[PDB]
């Protein structure tokens, strides 16, 4: 079976766009709901036929634009509630240890990349709770109510092998860390609701795009609350 | 062997303050420096009466304190460098999945416990590495050079099983998570100035058992996390 409704944030480009344009080969899906900081910009995200794919604005790091798209989507799913929310949306700002010290971009790393996203997902969880309650039994699946987070391998700890000296991404790893934390956590939380909660890591094409969305239909309970590589393949944290 | 000089930050109470209190002990030591945000009402902090120990204001959030402190700390320590810099300074932010969403809350956890945190260990850097370079070889231990960070098992992912259910820790546990990670970073950013970064779970018994624990540290604990008797956690 198929989600009924899915969200993906970022799909304006790179893995969000990708996301979007594999999601619309899968007919059964009833909606999609693709969001742009920028839309009026998102002319290739824009460029899709299909009528079930809707482009919503949206600006993660504003709780208002957060507000209008939750009430958005919530109209648009109505009482079928949200089946597949895919945290996509993020970004990578440089900065490692042997930066000038700066405040203003580790907090920035961390309100885009981890803040940002929990407050997407919690505002989100009623529309999941509900997706999750139509239909009786304990058996997870993204088709039935699923929270997925694209995370980074970088955000593995016990797999930091290179640091942030050659690359500066000590912030940007910090904010995965704490993103495949919430993961972790959340599934946890949502257990007795039945949502299900799972982080990948994409590469570094559509090649990612296709096995991740591959990867999502053999999900089930004992995936949640772990972080894996797009062709599944666990990773230690 | 002990430190020449070491650093604990939000001594005012706690384990900061259990620390200082265990390591004003090590007769050895050469300077103490034990903070606090309000340096007035560290009561007990000043009622420590010991020549090389000194309590310097710091407010970890505000950069202006935070260069005035390592300016400071760098004015006492002098060419031998700062040998043990332990980050205890943090706090606890209620906030669970359930709670009703709010940015503020989730961005002052984290800018307690992970950014502040990043901010002064990098501003302490060049004391850190100046300590390191007074030996020779790549031995790692906390008389040479080391960063301590204080960290808990509720940072631990792979040992999180009861979430935001019981307590209300997720913001927390991702400020724990991410330090955690910050210090298997610099462990390996470091590497080549030998200087060792471990993190702990403090768990008055605690802080007696960090210590000894603190003395055991060589190379083989470097960017790891463990409990206060040394046993490890998995991240």
């Amino acid at each position: 079976m198929s989600p009924g409704s899915v969200v993906v944030t970022g799909a304006n480009r790179g893995i969000g766009l990708g996301l979007v344009q594999q999601l619309v080969k899968d007919k059964n899906i009833r909606h999609i709901i693709a969001t742009a900081r920028d839309v009026e910009k998102a002319t290739e995200l824009k460029s899709i036929k299909d009528s079930r794919v809707h482009v919503l604005p949206l600006t993660v790091t504003c709780d208002k634009s957060l507000d209008t798209f939750v009430s958005k989507v919530g109209e648009i799913v109505g009482s079928d509630g949200l089946s597949l929310l895919i945290n996509n949306a993020g970004v990578l700002l440089s900065y490692g240890t042997n930066t000038e010290p700066n405040r203003a971009v580790i907090a920035e790393q961390l309100d885009v990349n981890t803040t940002s996203v929990v407050l997407l997902t919690q505002k989100l969880l009623p529309l999941l709770k509900n997706a999750a309650s139509k239909e009786s039994g304990d058996q997870l699946s993204v088709s039935r109510a699923a929270v997925i987070t694209i995370s980074s391998g970088l955000g593995s700890i016990t797999d930091n092998t290179s640091g942030s000296a050659q690359f500066p991404v000590l912030a940007y790893r910090m904010s995965k860390a704490a993103i495949n934390m919430f993961g972790r956590t959340l599934a946890v939380d949502l257990k007795d609701d039945n949502v299900l909660v799972v982080n990948f890591c994409p590469g570094w094409v559509e090649q990612s795009t296709a096995e991740l969305i591959s990867s999502f239909n053999k999900l089930d309970n004992s995936h949640n609350g772990r972080f894996f590589m797009r062709n599944l393949k666990p990773y230690e944290f």
